């Protein structure tokens, strides 16, 4: 009783690895899982560690120090509500529940409010870095009551990854209620976008240039020594090494091209839509997953619909470099879009999000970890109030220099008939963002024509309606 | 008392014009509005007509035949709930409330259920065609209880527009509860997409080819005599005629390029996201509106960010024709996407939507009215179970023949630096849909790598996880 410093509910791998992460920092950790068998499997395999085995929820709670720190690592949605409901009667006022699941932020906003009514603190935290990150050092995105966060921060700072630049822990207070799960949702949105960008690059190298997994692996390896340096490119060249475990060739080539999803990317796009925020790249990424889901229909369509025939007339080495430039340029478009979303959300939900710190805590631990996140944190260091990453001098320059290459890649791919939905949205966003005038004047004219919706003018203040008919 | 055949609540223009539409078919119509002054303005201007002036809600209800038919034409959201709440105690079981507002369908699903608990019928109806359509002949998309719909159908069939092909009324039963507002939501989604497609075509003709409003008007006029024949192109060339009412030149050129929206397009995209349905074109259209909203930022970015310089080396007449082909091709992509959404929604909410009839009732009255809607109704006539419009022989052929032109337009626009977010998503969707294999295999590999998310194989049944680490 009161021997454990911290508790984890949910002994699937994420929750197990997190419990192990905490323990490895010199704490005693009570472990609990709904089906007792899984808790026993963890406990026996890790008997050497300072883990307290609990079989009932009261035994779990009873084993914890006041104020209790309990991390929930269960299935998002109804399973998380059920766990909270099960825990609530066993807790005392001042106790701290932490939801580390990939929860949709409005649920966190609702959970925070109702748990406050019972005098229980609720910290909705994003945990990024996969199963290995949860064990060795995640990026963490906590939101909720500051006072409660301050009580958990020491442990969070110990388990989190350190940025290689300055050794800063990749965790920080995001803000009130759902602020942390919101940032995490944007993280995953951006993740989808990067993976889709990398998929298109892979597809271009494979279909237009006819290159092999070994060749593409070497290209990604070389890319990762430069400004593109990121965890996602790293695991890409790694995935491309691996043999099929049940046949000839490579495992990547035997995986069915139907991308799964567990909601976060979709939620990011849904939020952008809600907020009035242009988020084309990450949204196209989500839709790219959905269209891969339509495999059966795609098989049928392949036999019916025609495309261009491919004979590549250019220089491989220099086209590879154009694609490299287009990848980096396009990532900049997507992060630019993503941070503008965080900005509008911060205003909408009154979170006063620390944009530069968000960048800082993504430098290590998280899936989107990359060297260029330092560049993003520098832009916000210069101007905390920066409206868009593209107006920072580092990114102005890159876009100035890489856009010619993007245009060439877009033309090549489109004429070859290779699908590049995110590369194309990348350049479209750039040309829209930089246009002083867009053809939305005509859209407003049509709207006023059929619907009397009114418009503003270019030459004077006020709201106007035109007599289109009389 | 019981003299009026039908009632309209909401004397803004849509509701007034609808009340007038009904009256003009030989019915007596009771009119009501929250602020009495507006009802008086309508009544006096239309004293000749068979309108019953009501000043209180009881007077309005008391004036109607049992079972009462009351159409609500008020602001969507809370104003519609408030009107329902105000009406409910004055009604008798069997009465029929009809919500003709642009209501988000889940509100209709909720409203239908709770009103059924009180024995009141609820018909959520989409009304399309603008203020002029509401007066002269809308397209109508009713959902709710069939028995209640059958009682209102005679009047709906009279007020609705007739298809010029076969004189069929542009109204039909869509299905239960929210089915009608869902179809209407998709209608407006598709509308956004067409307007954005037309905006890009306009922008290309204006910026790349340096053409004038008179020139572009003549191009759209000629286009509208062919297969592109549609109401939206019609009002486009019409808008392009009109002089500035407060200065020199044309009104279109003095309208501020900030597209407004009232939710429906956003809801369409949000629904596609929910359903797992690829809807890139209509979604890019929504985002195109959002980015025009960012005018202040765009002004700043124009001064900082660089693009290519434009010198057009080609033949105007033939580039115009390529753009024409690209417009038609892209509309086909968007409707294809839109009908696939209706298909997944029908399954999700158990509506058994009549896809061919939906096409039929969009042939006239609605904003997206066009000759090619007959082609869509023919595709569903052939196969009611058709998975995607692109697998119909009429559209297979068009895409086969127009895709070369789209690729050329995309290349031209991208190299010129003119933003074409929907033209580019159009070709990306086509090349994705027709690909037997997509690079989503790599996405699944990365997901399994960092998150152990599992995959399916190309060569055998079952779910697999790979040992990426040991
Ligand atoms: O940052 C991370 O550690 C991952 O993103 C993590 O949140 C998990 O892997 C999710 O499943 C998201 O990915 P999916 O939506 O593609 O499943
Ligand atoms: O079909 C119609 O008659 C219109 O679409 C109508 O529903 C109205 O004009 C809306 O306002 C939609 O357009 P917005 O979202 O652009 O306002
Ligand atoms: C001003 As209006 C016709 O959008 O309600
Ligand atoms: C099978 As899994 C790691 O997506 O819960």
């Amino acid at each position: 009783m009161a021997q454990a410093n911290f508790g984890v509910v949910g002994m699937a791998v994420m929750g197990k690895n997190l419990a192990l992460n905490v323990e490895s920092r010199g704490y005693t950790v009570a472990i609990y899982n709904r089906t007792t068998s899984k808790t026993e499997e963890v406990f026996k395999e890790h008997q050497d560690k300072n883990l307290v085995f609990t079989k009932t929820l009261e035994e779990f709670v009873g084993s914890l120090e006041k104020p209790r720190r309990i991390m929930l690592m269960v299935q998002a949605g109804a399973a998380t509500d059920a766990t909270i409901k099960s825990l609530l009667p066993l807790l005392d006022i001042g106790d701290i529940l932490i939801d580390g699941g990939n929860t949709h932020f409005p649920d966190t906003m609702r959970r925070n409010a109702e748990l406050a009514d019972s005098g229980i603190n609720f910290i909705g935290t994003g945990v990024s870095g996969g199963e290995k990150g949860a064990l060795l050092g995640p990026s963490m995105m906590p939101g909720g009551q500051k006072e409660a966060y301050d009580l958990v921060a020491p442990i969070f700072e110990q388990i989190a990854a350190k940025a290689p630049q300055d050794g800063k822990p990749c965790v920080a207070y995001m803000g009130a209620n759902g602020a942390g799960h919101y940032v995490k949702m944007v993280h995953n949105g951006i993740e989808y976008g990067d993976m889709q960008l990398i998929a298109e690059s892979y597809d271009l190298l494979k279909r237009i240039l006819g290159l092999s997994n070994a060749e593409i692996q070497a290209i990604f390896e070389e890319w990762n020594e430069g400004e593109l340096d990121s965890y996602l490119i790293e695991i890409t060249k790694e995935v491309l090494k691996r043999k099929d475990d049940e046949g000839e060739g490579y495992i990547v080539d035997k995986i069915l091209d139907k991308a799964g999803n567990k909601g976060t990317g979709k939620w990011t796009s849904e939020s952008a839509l809600d907020l009035g925020v242009p988020l084309p790249l990450i949204t196209e990424s989500v839709f790219a997953r959905y269209i891969s889901t339509y495999k059966d229909e795609r098989v049928k369509a392949s036999k019916v619909l025609s495309g261009p025939a491919l004979d590549f007339s250019g220089d491989k080495k220099e086209v590879i470099e154009k694609i490299r430039k287009a990848l980096y340029f396009s990532k900049i478009m997507s992060y630019a879009q993503g941070f503008a979303q965080l900005r509008k959300a911060s205003e909408e939900f009154d979170w006063d999000l620390p944009y530069g710190t968000i960048a800082q805590i993504w430098r290590a631990g998280c899936i989107i970890r990359a060297e260029f996140l330092q560049n993003i944190t520098d832009a916000f260091d210069k101007d905390s109030e920066l409206e868009n990453l593209l107006l920072d001098d580092y990114f102005v320059d890159i876009t100035k220099r890489y856009q010619e290459a993007v245009r060439d890649v877009v033309s090549l791919a489109v004429q070859a008939g290779t699908p590049i939905p995110t590369f194309t949205s990348a350049i479209s966003y750039y040309d829209s963002y930089r246009s002083e005038n867009l053809p939305a004047n005509l859209i407003q004219a049509q709207r006023d024509y059929f619907g009397a919706h009114t418009y503003e003018r270019t030459d004077k203040a006020g709201i106007f309606h035109y007599d289109w008919y009389t």
